[PDB]
Protein backbone atom coordinates (compact mmCIF):
# COMPACT_ATOMS: atom_id res chain seq x y z
CA UNK A 1 0.00 0.00 0.00
CA UNK A 2 1.23 3.49 -0.89
CA UNK A 3 0.52 6.20 1.65
CA UNK A 4 -0.46 9.26 -0.39
CA UNK A 5 1.70 12.20 0.62
CA UNK A 6 0.98 15.90 0.51
CA UNK A 7 2.40 17.46 -2.66
CA UNK A 8 3.17 20.81 -4.21
CA UNK A 9 3.78 22.26 -7.68
CA UNK A 10 5.63 25.56 -8.06
CA UNK A 11 4.03 28.45 -9.96
CA UNK A 12 4.76 32.13 -10.54
CA UNK A 13 1.96 34.65 -9.82
CA UNK A 14 -0.94 32.46 -8.64
CA UNK A 15 -1.23 29.48 -6.29
CA UNK A 16 -4.12 27.14 -5.48
CA UNK A 17 -4.86 25.13 -2.33
CA UNK A 18 -6.91 21.98 -2.94
CA UNK A 19 -8.50 20.33 0.11
CA UNK A 20 -9.45 16.64 -0.14
CA UNK A 21 -12.50 14.61 0.91
CA UNK A 22 -13.48 12.65 4.03
CA UNK A 23 -11.88 9.19 3.66
CA UNK A 24 -10.05 10.71 0.69
CA UNK A 25 -6.47 11.88 0.31
CA UNK A 26 -4.29 14.05 -1.94
CA UNK A 27 -5.03 11.40 -4.65
CA UNK A 28 -8.51 13.05 -4.87
CA UNK A 29 -6.78 16.07 -6.47
CA UNK A 30 -4.19 14.46 -8.80
CA UNK A 31 -6.01 15.29 -12.05
CA UNK A 32 -7.06 18.78 -10.90
CA UNK A 33 -3.60 19.68 -9.59
CA UNK A 34 -2.01 18.62 -12.88
CA UNK A 35 -4.60 20.50 -14.96
CA UNK A 36 -3.78 23.63 -12.95
CA UNK A 37 -0.04 23.01 -13.40
CA UNK A 38 -0.48 22.74 -17.20
CA UNK A 39 -2.08 26.22 -17.05
CA UNK A 40 0.88 27.59 -15.05
CA UNK A 41 -0.63 27.64 -11.57
CA UNK A 42 1.16 26.74 -8.36
CA UNK A 43 -0.70 24.06 -6.39
CA UNK A 44 -0.62 22.68 -2.85
CA UNK A 45 -2.51 19.56 -1.74
CA UNK A 46 -2.16 18.86 2.01
CA UNK A 47 -2.98 15.58 3.78
CA UNK A 48 -5.60 15.69 6.53
CA UNK A 49 -4.70 14.04 9.85
CA UNK A 50 -5.78 10.41 10.15
CA UNK A 51 -6.10 9.97 6.36
CA UNK A 52 -3.93 8.17 3.82
CA UNK A 53 -3.12 5.08 5.88
CA UNK A 54 -4.16 1.45 5.50
CA UNK A 55 -6.10 1.68 8.80
CA UNK A 56 -9.57 3.35 8.46
CA UNK A 57 -9.80 3.78 12.25
CA UNK A 58 -7.01 6.39 11.99
CA UNK A 59 -9.51 8.80 10.41
CA UNK A 60 -11.85 8.39 13.38
CA UNK A 61 -9.25 8.44 16.19
CA UNK A 62 -6.41 10.66 14.88
CA UNK A 63 -8.37 13.31 12.95
CA UNK A 64 -11.21 15.71 13.69
CA UNK A 65 -12.70 18.87 12.10
CA UNK A 66 -10.71 21.20 14.39
CA UNK A 67 -7.38 19.61 13.41
CA UNK A 68 -8.40 19.58 9.73
CA UNK A 69 -9.36 23.26 9.96
CA UNK A 70 -5.93 24.08 11.46
CA UNK A 71 -4.30 22.11 8.63
CA UNK A 72 -6.44 23.91 6.03
CA UNK A 73 -5.54 27.31 7.54
CA UNK A 74 -1.83 26.40 7.59
CA UNK A 75 -2.06 25.34 3.94
CA UNK A 76 -3.60 28.68 2.95
CA UNK A 77 -0.86 30.58 4.85
CA UNK A 78 1.85 28.48 3.16
CA UNK A 79 0.58 29.63 -0.25
CA UNK A 80 -0.30 33.25 0.59
CA UNK A 81 3.34 33.66 1.72
CA UNK A 82 4.54 32.82 -1.83
CA UNK A 83 2.01 33.91 -4.49
CA UNK A 84 0.47 37.26 -5.47
CA UNK A 85 -2.92 35.54 -5.72
CA UNK A 86 -4.25 32.44 -3.97
CA UNK A 87 -7.40 30.40 -4.65
CA UNK A 88 -8.79 27.74 -2.28
CA UNK A 89 -11.08 24.89 -3.39
CA UNK A 90 -12.30 21.80 -1.60
CA UNK A 91 -14.00 18.51 -2.35
CA UNK A 92 -16.90 17.64 0.00
CA UNK A 93 -15.21 17.79 3.47
CA UNK A 94 -12.45 20.03 2.10
CA UNK A 95 -15.08 22.40 0.70
CA UNK A 96 -16.31 23.15 4.22
CA UNK A 97 -12.83 24.39 5.10
CA UNK A 98 -12.47 26.18 1.75
CA UNK A 99 -15.62 28.20 2.49
CA UNK A 100 -14.54 28.88 6.10
CA UNK A 101 -11.23 30.13 4.66
CA UNK A 102 -13.05 32.60 2.38
CA UNK A 103 -15.16 33.69 5.37
CA UNK A 104 -12.40 34.15 7.95
CA UNK A 105 -8.81 34.00 6.61
CA UNK A 106 -6.95 36.92 4.99
CA UNK A 107 -5.31 37.15 1.58
CA UNK A 108 -7.58 34.87 -0.50
CA UNK A 109 -8.67 36.09 -3.95
CA UNK A 110 -11.44 33.53 -4.56
CA UNK A 111 -12.36 29.89 -4.08
CA UNK A 112 -15.19 27.43 -3.70
CA UNK A 113 -16.35 23.85 -3.62
CA UNK A 114 -16.55 20.62 -5.59
CA UNK A 115 -19.60 18.59 -4.49
CA UNK A 116 -19.78 20.32 -1.08
CA UNK A 117 -23.21 21.89 -0.37
CA UNK A 118 -22.00 22.96 3.14
CA UNK A 119 -25.57 23.07 4.48
CA UNK A 120 -26.04 19.65 6.14
CA UNK A 121 -28.68 17.27 4.78
CA UNK A 122 -29.51 13.67 3.98
CA UNK A 123 -26.18 12.02 3.13
CA UNK A 124 -24.88 8.47 2.69
CA UNK A 125 -21.49 8.85 4.36
CA UNK A 126 -22.15 6.04 6.86
CA UNK A 127 -22.50 3.44 4.07
CA UNK A 128 -19.73 5.31 2.22
CA UNK A 129 -17.30 5.07 5.14
CA UNK A 130 -18.11 1.41 5.80
CA UNK A 131 -17.57 0.50 2.11
CA UNK A 132 -14.30 2.43 2.13
CA UNK A 133 -13.12 0.61 5.28
CA UNK A 134 -14.14 -2.77 3.84
CA UNK A 135 -12.08 -2.05 0.70
CA UNK A 136 -9.08 -0.94 2.80
CA UNK A 137 -9.28 -4.06 4.99
CA UNK A 138 -9.43 -6.25 1.86
CA UNK A 139 -6.25 -4.53 0.59
CA UNK A 140 -4.39 -4.95 3.89
CA UNK A 141 -5.56 -8.54 4.48
CA UNK A 142 -7.11 -7.39 7.77
CA UNK A 143 -10.36 -8.44 9.45
CA UNK A 144 -13.54 -6.35 9.47
CA UNK A 145 -13.64 -3.42 11.93
CA UNK A 146 -17.29 -2.31 11.50
CA UNK A 147 -18.21 -2.54 15.21
CA UNK A 148 -15.16 -0.49 16.24
CA UNK A 149 -15.94 1.99 13.45
CA UNK A 150 -19.57 2.38 14.58
CA UNK A 151 -18.46 3.48 18.07
CA UNK A 152 -16.86 6.58 16.47
CA UNK A 153 -18.46 7.16 13.06
CA UNK A 154 -21.81 8.69 14.14
CA UNK A 155 -19.94 11.04 16.50
CA UNK A 156 -17.37 12.18 13.92
CA UNK A 157 -20.06 12.74 11.28
CA UNK A 158 -21.96 14.78 13.88
CA UNK A 159 -18.77 16.76 14.60
CA UNK A 160 -18.34 17.49 10.88
CA UNK A 161 -21.98 18.58 10.54
CA UNK A 162 -21.58 20.78 13.65
CA UNK A 163 -18.50 22.45 12.18
CA UNK A 164 -20.35 22.84 8.87
CA UNK A 165 -23.43 24.57 10.35
CA UNK A 166 -21.19 27.32 11.77
CA UNK A 167 -19.60 27.74 8.35
CA UNK A 168 -23.09 27.81 6.81
CA UNK A 169 -24.27 30.55 9.22
CA UNK A 170 -21.24 32.69 8.24
CA UNK A 171 -21.80 32.47 4.44
CA UNK A 172 -22.91 36.13 4.53
CA UNK A 173 -19.25 36.99 5.36
CA UNK A 174 -18.00 35.75 1.96
CA UNK A 175 -17.14 38.68 -0.32
CA UNK A 176 -14.88 36.86 -2.81
CA UNK A 177 -15.99 35.36 -6.12
CA UNK A 178 -17.16 31.83 -5.28
CA UNK A 179 -17.17 28.70 -7.44
CA UNK A 180 -19.74 25.95 -6.87
CA UNK A 181 -19.48 22.62 -8.71
CA UNK A 182 -21.96 19.83 -7.93
CA UNK A 183 -22.34 16.25 -9.19
CA UNK A 184 -25.78 15.56 -10.72
CA UNK A 185 -25.90 11.88 -9.78
CA UNK A 186 -24.39 12.35 -6.33
CA UNK A 187 -24.79 9.18 -4.28
CA UNK A 188 -23.09 10.52 -1.13
CA UNK A 189 -24.51 14.01 -0.49
CA UNK A 190 -27.80 15.77 -1.27
CA UNK A 191 -26.91 17.82 -4.38
CA UNK A 192 -30.00 20.02 -3.93
CA UNK A 193 -28.28 21.80 -1.03
CA UNK A 194 -25.79 23.35 -3.52
CA UNK A 195 -28.68 25.62 -4.59
CA UNK A 196 -29.08 26.74 -0.95
CA UNK A 197 -25.31 27.36 -0.73
CA UNK A 198 -25.53 29.51 -3.89
CA UNK A 199 -28.50 31.48 -2.50
CA UNK A 200 -26.85 32.01 0.92
CA UNK A 201 -23.82 33.76 -0.66
CA UNK A 202 -25.61 37.12 -0.64
CA UNK A 203 -22.45 39.26 -0.44
CA UNK A 204 -20.14 37.28 -2.78
CA UNK A 205 -18.86 39.39 -5.70
CA UNK A 206 -20.10 36.59 -7.94
CA UNK A 207 -21.23 32.98 -7.68
CA UNK A 208 -20.10 30.71 -10.54
CA UNK A 209 -22.43 27.69 -10.36
CA UNK A 210 -21.90 24.47 -12.36
CA UNK A 211 -23.94 21.27 -12.43
CA UNK A 212 -22.30 18.10 -13.80
CA UNK A 213 -25.36 16.26 -15.08
CA UNK A 214 -24.44 12.56 -15.20
CA UNK A 215 -21.52 12.55 -12.75
CA UNK A 216 -21.16 10.72 -9.45
CA UNK A 217 -19.82 12.43 -6.29
CA UNK A 218 -16.06 12.68 -6.88
CA UNK A 219 -16.15 15.06 -9.84
CA UNK A 220 -12.39 15.74 -9.56
CA UNK A 221 -11.67 12.12 -10.61
CA UNK A 222 -14.70 10.72 -12.48
CA UNK A 223 -16.12 11.52 -15.97
CA UNK A 224 -16.77 15.17 -15.03
CA UNK A 225 -13.15 16.08 -14.24
CA UNK A 226 -12.17 17.52 -17.65
CA UNK A 227 -15.28 19.74 -17.63
CA UNK A 228 -14.67 20.73 -14.00
CA UNK A 229 -11.03 21.60 -14.67
CA UNK A 230 -12.02 23.82 -17.61
CA UNK A 231 -14.70 25.59 -15.54
CA UNK A 232 -12.36 26.11 -12.57
CA UNK A 233 -9.62 27.51 -14.83
CA UNK A 234 -12.11 29.84 -16.58
CA UNK A 235 -13.28 31.01 -13.13
CA UNK A 236 -9.69 31.74 -12.07
CA UNK A 237 -8.94 33.61 -15.30
CA UNK A 238 -11.90 35.93 -14.60
CL1 LIG B 1 -16.36 14.26 2.25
Amino acid sequence: FRKPQPFEYEGTDTGVVLLHAYTGSPNDMNFMARALQRSGYGVYVPLFSGHGTVEPLDILTKGNPDIWWAESSAAVAHMTAKYAKVFVFGLSLGGIFAMKALETLPGITAGGVFSSPILPGKHHLVPGFLKYAEYMNRLAGKSDESTQILAYLPGQLAAIDQFATTVAADLNLVKQPTFIGQAGQDELVDGRLAYQLRDALINAARVDFHWYDDAKHVITVNSAHHALEEDVIAFMQQ
